[PDB]
């Protein structure tokens, strides 16, 4: 167990003088979406079979090696047949009858769609495919939701595009409102648990909504979720309530550089945007698409980065949350989208330094690779704060203590929206109302380049920083 980092305390005698030897090489490469993956595949293997788990029993739920296979970087995406058969989870508890009872007036994130056909999407005249995915944002309560959802299929029992109605975002969260639906969630094995202390966003420290909580979907044949990657890369565990399927389409992590330029080409925002990819344009390109129905029951798991979209082909509810496996897979893959949203000004949901400077207080990391990557993160942002305060003293600005209370969350800046840890710029307006409203030190240098109409908060003892990266080391097996 060599040391291959500098201690706080020259990180700190490093930042005062301000002739000398470096401790490190501050510029570092910015990130970019990458090449179409080498080598190339032929057309006859852009259709892979989905990696899939058939469970029988509750013991075939809890085999350790069921979470290595999820978690296989090669394995874009994981069917967990018959999980809730095998656990005896009751389903019931979330289905719409169940879910009325217990909370009608809760509120529904509505999205407002054309009923495609199969695979496709075409634009709203019928006339050509294309890639923007229609879908507009409304809100209701789960009594009218549910009411709609139910004629809806009246209608269809009984016997250019008919319009559609996606009930999204459901807030499970509430464990006063959810406990009964809550607890049955408990059952799962640890590795897709909302809460555990294997899981990364289990550290975050505070509510990160629809990642760290419970989400619940009610939807319509057609409810399509358009293409994406999860939040900082996150893995994702989904399990269809039924009573209907949904069918899944699901491209490699390694194809999103490919997968953002068909964006670009298209006029449509990879990030932000809502687009539902033509399956020929895919073919014609190279890029293997997973395809698969999920039935009632059935548990997928998306692994670290797969791009993928989904819709229902029956009447069903879903629910979803995300889980960060402690592999040095995820958290590469975190910190690389981290940055990215920065160059490309988009919030980052996952707040990643404050995490890893939580991951460093509670964790004993035994991997290496995992290990030096999380003390190079604390490394560069430690180094980051010193020199920030530094440059503050030696201009006069003063530095207010102000803490943190018990789950506060990390801020963000009200401007960029990029995280601001540690430092907080808020104005002098914003400080005496204690709206205290956040912004970063480049947004603040844009409105005052002297700092005039600013106050800086800090949020830690620097002497607790410097302790806790000294604390952090390599942990035996
Ligand atoms: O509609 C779904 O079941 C769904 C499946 C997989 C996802 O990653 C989602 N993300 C956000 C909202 C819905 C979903
Ligand atoms: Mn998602
Ligand atoms: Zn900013």
């Amino acid at each position: 167990s060599v040391s291959i980092y500098p201690s706080s305390a020259e990180v700190l005698k490093a930042c005062r003088n301000l002739s000398n030897s470096s401790i490190l090489l501050d510029k570092c490469p910015p990130p970019r979406p990458p090449s179409s993956p080498y080598p190339p595949l032929p057309k006859d293997k852009l259709n892979p079979p989905t990696p899939s788990i058939y469970l029988e029993n509750k013991r075939d739920a809890f085999f350790p090696p069921l979470h290595q296979f999820c978690t296989n970087p090669n394995n874009p995406v994981t069917v967990i047949r018959g999980l809730a058969g095998a656990l005896k989870l009751d389903l019931g508890l979330f289905s719409t009858k169940t879910l009325v009872e217990a909370n009608n007036e809760h509120m529904v994130e509505v999205r407002t769609q054309l009923l495609q056909p199969a695979d496709e999407n075409w634009d709203p005249t019928g006339t050509k495919k294309i890639w923007h995915c229609e879908s507009n944002r409304s809100h209701t309560t789960i009594a009218k939701y549910a009411q709609y959802q139910a004629s809806s299929f009246q209608e269809s029992l009984r016997e250019p595009f008919k319009t559609i109605k996606f009930g999204t975002n459901i807030d499970l969260s509430d464990d006063k409102k959810w406990k009964l639906q809550l607890h049955e969630l408990t059952k799962l094995p640890a590795f897709v648990r909302v809460v555990s202390a294997g899981n990364l966003l289990s550290h975050v420290g505070h509510t990160i909504l629809g990642m760290n909580t419970v989400q619940l979907y009610m939807k319509v044949p057609g409810s399509r979720t358009p293409g994406h990657q999860e939040n900082n890369n996150f893995c994702s565990v989904n399990i269809n309530i039924g009573p209907g399927d949904c069918e899944w389409f699901v491209v490699p992590e390694g194809y999103w550089g490919v997968l953002n330029d068909f964006c670009e080409k298209n006029n449509l925002n990879f990030l932000m945007g809502s687009w539902w990819p033509n399956l020929e344009d895919l073919y014609e390109a190279n890029v293997p698409v997973y395809r698969f129905i999920q039935r009632p029951g059935d548990l997928v798991w998306i692994n670290a980065g797969t791009v993928h979209w989904v819709q229902a082909i029956g009447w069903c509810n879903n629910i979803a949350w995300n889980v960060g496996p402690l592999t040095a897979c995820q958290y590469k893959l975190a910190v690389e989208r981290y940055e990215w949203n920065k160059l490309q000004s988009v919030k980052s949901i996952v707040p990643m330094v404050h995490l890893s400077w939580n991951m460093a207080r509670n964790i004993k990391v035994s991997d290496p690779k995992l290990f030096e990557m999380i003390k190079y993160c604390l490394l560069r942002t430690l180094k980051q704060c010193q020199t920030l305060r530094e440059a503050l003293i030696a201009a006069g600005k003063e530095i207010i203590w102000h803490g943190r209370t018990k789950e506060e969350p990390a801020h963000y800046c009200s401007i960029c929206e990029v995280e601001v840890f540690d430092l907080l710029f808020v104005t002098n307006e914003s400080n005496s109302r204690k709206t205290y409203i956040v912004h970063c030190q480049d947004c603040a240098r844009k409105t005052s380049g002297n700092l005039e109409n600013f106050v800086v908060l800090e949020q830690y003892k620097m002497e607790d920083l410097m302790q806790v990266y000294d604390q952090f080391t390599l942990a035996p097996p």
